[PDB]
């Protein structure tokens, strides 16, 4: 074959440099065209394009323009408005759409032509979960910021109904975060175990509240619903005896996949900083991480399948594309150890439900890995710690002191009576 | 050539509809609740639906007035949580036990 | 007392979590009770329970 063109939807950043997923789309595609291992006789192209995020006219006509030059997938426009509007053009036309970003699956989707690289929320939330009952909570206080994150924790919230937590669902302050009103309320309802579900820009912003408010002490245990953990500024927070517990799916301790990264601060190099957030070095982010993933998955199935000739499709005269049906089942059946752990998708809906998880927390050395979630499994905790001696004691106890006793009159006799005597 | 559009009556077909309306100027009545975006930049609709940022109030001010300890909200698809966020939250301010199913 | 002049009094706080000593009384110039309070801060002892 040849040039197999692909094509992309990005942010619209407006004079600065490109976006976090741009570069990750673009620095996928010359990685893959310079080394001749995987991908040998062909030249992928990339075509990517600028939109508002938050229009899904613009998304539509910037999809319609890639499918008219021909493009052999769509890879996501990232925003739950504008991510539905291109999945069924993607649908309508054959091209498949692989997606890097949660979006809200409406139950009555009936659509086939879409992956999502992001970890699946069914899956997510029965970990967070399983942290909820490996710490032994009673008491949690799931913290959201927008009505989408309702969704993403709902097997997080119908918990109660089985178990002995009892939820107190707060929200942040709409999108300004100052949000010491409502940790103020925190300390008054004594609420210690708290599980924001923010972003790691938020993240690392309601935490400078919650240390200006008394609450980053050893009372207080925070589980975090970002992959981003890692890349968190925690030189402040490290010796208040706090805990931070958290995830992280990016596999930084293996040499090939953590080569990669500091590959991608030496290719960006400027990183734009902001060292009054509360953020690292930029790290290659699960955003970025992910898209560096998507444009492997899809050189997986054009490795297995050296018959696509990409066809110029019109959007109002739409036909579906020849080889759609047949290429959109070698990307759902692909697998890559890519830099987000093995990377499989559930074959009903193409949803990574099946996933690598590490349970990454914070202790007085750095922020460091505690254990490993696995969904067949569950909590394989590696605990199994020394650094001070058992907690209080160990139980001795009633040991019933059993009396050799024979019957005998009037020291020891049987009792008569109607109702029988055990 | 229209004058309007009347509102194709869901959460993903009313959102692509509403933001063609918005570029060509034409207004969109909308009939359904609808989860609108806390971000989508656009004025040029209508929803003539009882907002459940409101109407989950009533709901809230039903649940005190009968004086419940014990409610087991039970919806039945997942932007039913979006409809209920101002019941959901109330264990958080008064002595509601939520238990959701 | 407070470390000799380095304002790097970590070790002296943490024994000052373990001691449960909630009343301190420092007797510092004021280019090092802003010092020292930047190190209870970091320490998980600038709350409530501290006077
Ligand atoms: C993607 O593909 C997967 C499998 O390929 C499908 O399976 C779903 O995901 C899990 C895997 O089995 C199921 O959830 C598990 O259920 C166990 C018990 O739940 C039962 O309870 C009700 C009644 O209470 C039964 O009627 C029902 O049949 C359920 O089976 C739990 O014990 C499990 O928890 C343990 O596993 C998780 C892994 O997710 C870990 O966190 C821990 O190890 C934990 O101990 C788990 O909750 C789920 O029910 C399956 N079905 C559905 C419909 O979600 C998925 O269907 C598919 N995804 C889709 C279609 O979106
Ligand atoms: C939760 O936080 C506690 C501290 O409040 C951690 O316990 C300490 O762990 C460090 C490890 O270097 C050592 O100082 C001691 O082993 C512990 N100190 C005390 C006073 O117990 C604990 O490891 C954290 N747990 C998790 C899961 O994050
Ligand atoms: C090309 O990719 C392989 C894995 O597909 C990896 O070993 C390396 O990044 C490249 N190989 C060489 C020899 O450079
Ligand atoms: C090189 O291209 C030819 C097409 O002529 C193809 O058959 C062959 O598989 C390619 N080489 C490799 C190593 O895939
Ligand atoms: C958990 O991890 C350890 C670490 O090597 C491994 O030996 C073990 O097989 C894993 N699984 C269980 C169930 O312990």
């Amino acid at each position: 074959t040849h040039v197999l063109r692909f094509g992309g939807i990005f942010e619209y950043v407006e004079s600065g440099p490109m976006g976090a997923e741009e570069l990750a789309f673009r620095f996928a595609v010359n990685t893959i065209n310079r080394n001749r291992t995987l991908l040998p006789n062909t030249t992928l192209t990339y075509d990517t394009q600028k939109i508002n995020l938050y229009d899904s006219f613009e998304a539509s006509k910037k999809a319609c323009d890639q499918l008219s030059l021909g493009v052999a997938a769509i890879f996501g426009p990232s925003h739950s408005s504008s991510a539905n509007a291109v999945q069924s053009i993607c649908n309508a036309l054959g091209v498949p759409h692989i997606q890097t970003r949660w979006k809200h699956q409406v139950s009555d989707n009936k659509d086939s032509f879409y992956v999502s690289l992001y970890p699946d929320f069914s899956s997510l939330s029965r970990a967070i979960l399983d942290l909820v009952q490996f710490f032994k909570w009673k008491t949690v206080t799931v913290v959201y910021d927008d009505s989408t994150g309702l969704i993403r924790l709902q097997e997080l919230i119908k918990a109660p109904s089985r178990y002995n937590l009892r939820l107190k669902i707060r929200q942040l302050p709409a999108d300004t975060k100052d949000a010491k009103p409502l940790l103020k309320e925190m300390k008054r309802g004594k609420e210690f175990h708290v599980i924001f579900d923010c972003s790691h820009e938020m993240a690392a912003g309601i935490l400078k509240q919650a240390l200006a408010m008394g609450m980053m002490t050893e009372y207080y245990h925070y589980i975090f619903t970002t992959l981003d953990l890692f890349a968190l500024d925690v030189e402040p927070y490290r010796y208040s005896g706090v805990n931070m517990t958290g995830f992280r799916i990016l596999n930084t301790e293996n040499t090939q996949v953590s080569s990669i990264i500091e590959k991608w601060s030496m290719e960006r190099l400027q990183a734009p900083p902001k060292p009054d957030s509360g953020l690292l070095d930029g790290f290659m982010t699960t955003d970025a991480a992910l898209m560096y993933d998507a444009v492997h998955v899809v050189s997986v199935a054009v490795q297995q399948f050296p018959q696509m000739t990409v066809s110029s499709l019109q959007c109002n005269r739409h036909k579906p594309w020849r080889f759609g049906t047949r290429f959109m089942s070698l990307i759902k059946e692909a697998h890559w150890e890519g830099l987000t752990g093995r990377i499989t998708f559930n074959k009903t809906n193409g949803l990574r439900t099946d996933f690598d998880l590490d349970v990454i927390s914070l202790k007085e050395e750095g922020l460091e890995k505690i254990g490993t979630w696995d969904p067949a499994s569950g909590l394989n905790m590696t605990e199994s710690q020394k650094g001070k001696p058992a907690n209080i004691t160990d139980s001795l106890s009633n040991r019933s002191l059993i009396v050799t006793t024979i019957l005998e009159e009037p020291y020891v006799l049987f009792k008569k009576s109607d109702k029988p005597l055990y």
